[PDB]
């Protein structure tokens, strides 16, 4: 009888995998996280069963000639173009442009929901590390509705196709295991909704 964003580290995972999609890891916000990845324990404390996790405890801590700063430059900032953009309207708007339709319908979600929750100054709501820290903080307030209504209605949808090409294209095995940290627990709290996920036509 208890919602699934309230038990099972639901937003603390939320908060870890938001967080190291969205910030740079060497920034104050995602260096700790990144520590705790690289580091043995990780794996006993994560919603998800161990032997699932295995093959990623070994990934997270592969050395490379690329460093995560490095990495994370050219998968999340640029200069050049994006492997896989991590904004919604990219994949569900029909051309694909940054504050898409996908993205007005969260904000009018949001303001309809009376959520205030600002991120970087012109960008976009819709990106999936911000997502998934808004979905964490919904979930801490207790507000499990609003919640489940952010992950069916305005993630989910896209978010399975994001990180697919983020994984095949992510070229770094720090990078990659994050993405499919994410893949297995986005998908587990999927099977949990108890409403119907949407269901959108994707256009990359
Ligand atoms: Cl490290
Ligand atoms: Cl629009
Ligand atoms: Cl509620």
């Amino acid at each position: 009888m208890t919602h699934f964003s309230q038990q099972d580290n639901f937003s603390v995972a939320a908060r870890v995998l938001g967080a190291l999609f969205y910030y740079a890891p060497e920034s104050a916000e995602a260096a700790p996280l990144v520590a705790v990845l690289t580091s043995d324990g990780w794996e006993t404390q994560w919603p998800l069963p161990e032997a699932s996790l295995a093959p990623l405890v070994t990934a997270f801590q592969t050395q490379c000639e690329e460093t995560h700063a490095q990495a994370w430059q050219r998968l999340f900032v640029g200069p050049w173009a994006l492997p896989s953009p991590p904004w919604g309207s990219v994949w569900l708007d029909r051309e694909s442009v940054l504050f898409g339709d996908s993205t007005l319908a969260l904000r009018q979600w949001m303001r309809e929901k009376g959520i205030q929750f600002e991120m970087k100054q012109n960008e976009p709501e819709d990106h999936f590390g911000s997502l998934l820290l808004m979905a964490a903080w919904l979930a801490e307030n207790g507000r499990q509705t609003e919640c489940e209504e952010l992950l069916a209605w305005h993630l989910f949808p896209w978010s399975t196709r994001f990180l697919d090409v983020f994984i095949e294209k992510a070229e770094h095995p720090f990078y990659r295991a994050l993405g499919e940290l994410a893949r297995l627990t986005l998908a587990q709290w999927q099977s949990q909704l108890l409403i119907p996920v949407a269901v959108k036509p994707l256009f990359r």
